[PDB]
């Protein structure tokens, strides 16, 4: 004890980077307080067996550490501190050694097989240090082990056969690692094992066929790695089972039908693998299922029509994958079902009247399937929808029949359908909607006044429809957008002026409308606009100088129009123009001298109008095509269309 406190104290005066505040402080009077006042230290029979100095600001190594001195040693603590250097063999000399912990520090070096020694061991706990190197194979032996845990660190080669050997172990943790090879199909032999997690690792080959005979793991997470083969049936055999977890594998073949065997498995994650073939309609009798994602994969065929018999189930992801089929509708007749996945995959027919059955969906994608038909009652009538996307289908109908009043909808998409109609009002009290999509469709009529209403809208597409009527000057309300997308319809009349107070507006389009009389010389005041394309329209008269004023413009499309008149001159005050067409207009005059000022500058098209001169000094013009020059009246100082 005296021996004891006074080897300890050799080492407690190696440490660096120390503050009087420090709870090592207590360290003093060694022949009398040693086992009563010393922090972290507590003792049996006047010897210490407990050093207990976890989060105690201690910066120092192993080095000096005294093995010989301390034999009783049966709870070793030394975790969240600033050690550094490599773990002693001599660690492996305390026999009496129980627990065992110097996770979160900054260890380097291989693990000592000497750790095999300490036959009395039940934790290993090691976490979030540098350690490298292989799990020695000698840690098999300590067949008291309850949890081992040496996830977080830079460990590398395959796990020891040897832990098969660990018939009390319950606990495996070794993710975050960089460990490689096959999976020893001696852990099957791990009668005892609870927790299995190997996930971030690099492991290859394919999962153990032996993993059936652990009956009692509840949670085996192997996610990240680069697994291959198919998924054994025999893994339908861990009835004990509630989560497992293989997504982001190169896992092949089809999924075993004996999943279905699992009574008690509520997550199950297989994304992000190749899995082919049918989904076995024995997956319906995951009862306990709640969390179901095998999206991401290659399989084919319907989703089962047993589906239904999930009655737990909250969110299915079945995206990105090449399903057919009509969509049966058990699919959503879950109760608390939330969340509903399924676009990027081959699915026909028409959506089941079940979609929103209980009201309680929020998440609905269907993009790029065979879908039509029209939108279900209840989905009508589903105003818990947070998110809906139907982009890419064949769905048809009124749309302002088909759409009720969604208060908690945040994002929508419509687009390339079928949908006919008028926009209806009720949108309006979707208060929380930040984006509007529903390019490409047969929507026809004015836009609803109350649409402008909408300052939260942040991207508003109605772009390739047949809207008409007149932009009306409410449309400045719309504070927040910075994507408008009105083109592709037959808008008319004048460009309102107030697209001005349309601040945070950044990408705006307007073109392959009716919109005529002159562009709104106000129109200055768009300080993030970037992009704006008017083209293919019916507006005239000359180019407003309030256009020049909207300095962080990228791309400017003013062609296919009757603009007249000359080139302002103050287009120098677009240093960020690089597009610039303006072709296909009655433009008239010299390309200003000025347009050398201009830099980036490299895609612009000048043809087909009155201009007259030579073409200034940027690239646009020596790269410039036939094309993109020709037409006009008097082209050139030297009438050129090639250089100079
Ligand atoms: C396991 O890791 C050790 C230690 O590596 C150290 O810590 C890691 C977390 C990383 O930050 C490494 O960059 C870092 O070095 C590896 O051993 C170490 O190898 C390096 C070079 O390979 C040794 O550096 C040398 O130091 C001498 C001076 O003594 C110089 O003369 C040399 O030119 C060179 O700079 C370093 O001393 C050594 N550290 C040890 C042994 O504790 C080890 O290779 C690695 N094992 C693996 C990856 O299997
Ligand atoms: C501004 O919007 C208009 C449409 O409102 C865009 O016009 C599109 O321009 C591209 C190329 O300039 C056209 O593609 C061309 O199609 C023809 C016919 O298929 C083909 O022969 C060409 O080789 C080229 O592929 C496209 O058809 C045209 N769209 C319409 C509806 O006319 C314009 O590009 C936009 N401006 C900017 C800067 O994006
Ligand atoms: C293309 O434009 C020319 C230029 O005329 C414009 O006239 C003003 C209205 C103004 O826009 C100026 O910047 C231009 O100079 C048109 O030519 C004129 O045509 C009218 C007939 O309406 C005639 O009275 C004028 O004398 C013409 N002027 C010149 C200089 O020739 C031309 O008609 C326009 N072409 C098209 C297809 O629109
Ligand atoms: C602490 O360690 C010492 C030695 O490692 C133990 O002392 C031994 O005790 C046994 C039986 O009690 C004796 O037969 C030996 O002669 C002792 N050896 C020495 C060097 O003293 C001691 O029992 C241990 N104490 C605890 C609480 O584990
Ligand atoms: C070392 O001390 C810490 C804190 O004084 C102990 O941490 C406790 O650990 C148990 C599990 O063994 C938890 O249930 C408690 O909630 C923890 N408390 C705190 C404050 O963290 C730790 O167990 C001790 N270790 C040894 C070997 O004595
Ligand atoms: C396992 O699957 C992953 C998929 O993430 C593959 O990683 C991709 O490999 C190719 C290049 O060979 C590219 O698609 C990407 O560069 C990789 N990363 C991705 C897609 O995120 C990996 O190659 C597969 N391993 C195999 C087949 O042995
Ligand atoms: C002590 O802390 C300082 C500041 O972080 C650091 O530079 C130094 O390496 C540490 N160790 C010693 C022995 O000074
Ligand atoms: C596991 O223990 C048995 C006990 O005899 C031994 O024969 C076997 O070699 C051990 N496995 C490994 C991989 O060391
Ligand atoms: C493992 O499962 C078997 C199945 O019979 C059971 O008897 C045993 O108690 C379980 N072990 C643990 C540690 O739960």
């Amino acid at each position: 004890t005296v021996s004891e406190a006074n080897a300890l104290l050799k080492w407690k005066s190696t440490f660096t980077n120390q503050t009087s505040s420090s709870k090592l402080s207590s360290w003093v009077n060694p022949n009398t307080s040693f086992c009563r006042s010393w922090y972290g230290v507590s003792c049996v029979r006047n010897s210490i067996i407990r050093l207990n100095l976890t989060n105690t600001d201690i910066e120092g190594t192993f080095q000096d550490f005294p093995f010989s001195a301390l034999p009783n040693l049966s709870y070793v603590d030394l975790s969240m501190n600033r050690f550094s250097g490599t773990i002693p063999p001599q660690f492996g000399d305390f026999s009496k050694l129980i627990y065992f912990d110097l996770s979160i520090n900054q260890l380097v070096g291989e693990i000592p097989s000497e750790l095999g020694k300490l036959s009395n061991l039940e934790t290993l706990h090691l976490v979030e240090n540098k350690l490298n190197g292989s799990i020695p194979s000698e840690i098999g032996r300590l067949t008291k082990l309850h949890e081992i845990a040496l996830y977080d660190n830079l460990l590398t080669g395959p796990i020891p056969s040897s832990f098969g050997n660990l018939t009390n172990l319950a606990n495996l943790y070794l993710f975050i690692n960089s460990l490689s090879g096959p999976i020893p199909p001696e852990l099957g032999n791990l009668s005892s094992l609870a927790e299995l997690c190997l996930d971030r690792n690099k492991l290859t080959g394919q999962i153990p066929s032996s993993f059936g005979k652990l009956k009692n793991v509840t949670l085996l997470n192997m996610f990240e790695n680069n697994l291959t083969g198919e998924i054994p049936p025999e893994i339908g055999d861990m009835s004990a089972l509630d989560t497992l977890s293989l997504h982001t594998n190169n896992l092949t073949g089809s999924i075993p039908s004996s999943l279905g065997n699992l009574k008690n498995l509520a997550i199950l994650h297989l994304y992000l693998n190749k899995l082919t073939g049918s989904i076995p309609e024995e997956l319906g009798d995951m009862e306990t299922m709640i969390d179901l994602e095998i999206s991401e994969n290659k399989l084919t065929g319907p989703v089962p029509g047993s589906f239904g018999k999930l009655t737990k189930l909250e969110w299915l992801f079945l995206r990105d994958n090449h399903l057919s089929g009509p969509i049966p509708p058990g699919i959503a007749n879950s109760s608390v079902l939330t969340v509903l996945q399924l676009d990027t995959n081959n699915f026909t027919g028409v959506l089941p009247e079940t979609i929103c059955r209980s009201g309680k969906l929020e998440d609905l994608t269907l993009d790029d399937n065979l879908l039509s038909g029209p939108i279900p009652i209840s989905l009508t009538n589903c105003k818990s929808l947070i998110r809906a996307r139907f982009k890419g289908n064949s769905f048809s109908g009124d749309i302002s029949e088909s759409f009720g009043e969604y208060p908690n909808l945040n994002f929508i998409d419509l687009s390339n359908n079928k949908f006919r109609g008028q926009i209806s009002p009720k949108w309006e009290k979707s208060r929380k909607l930040v984006a509007f999509i529903a390019t490409d469709n047969n929507i026809t009529g004015p836009i609803p006044p109350e649409i402008w209403n909408m300052t939260q809208l942040n991207q508003l597409d109605l772009s390739s429809n047949n809207i008409s009527g007149e932009l009306p000057e409410t449309i400045s309300k719309l504070t927040r957008v910075s994507k408008l997308q009105l083109n592709g319809n037959q808008l008319s009349g004048r460009i309102p002026s107030g697209i001005r107070s349309l601040a945070n507006l950044e990408y705006l389009d307007l073109s392959s409308n009716r919109f005529s009389f002159q562009i709104p010389a106000t129109l200055d005041s768009l300080p993030r606009l970037y992009y704006m394309n008017l083209s293919r329209n019916d507006l005239d008269q000359n180019i407003p100088m309030g256009l020049t004023k909207l300095s962080q413009l990228q791309t400017l499309d003013l062609s296919h129009n009757n603009l007249d008149g000359e080139i302002p001159s103050q287009f120098t005050s677009l240093q960020n123009l690089e597009k610039l067409y303006l072709q296909h207009n009655n433009l008239s005059g010299p390309i200003p001298s000025s347009f050398s000022e201009m830099k980036s500058l490299t895609h612009v098209d000048v043809s087909h109008n009155n201009l007259e001169g030579p073409i200034p000094d940027n690239a646009a013009f020596k790269n410039a095509r036939p094309d993109a020059l020709e037409g006009n009246r008097d082209l050139c100082g030297s009438n050129t269309t090639q250089g100079l």
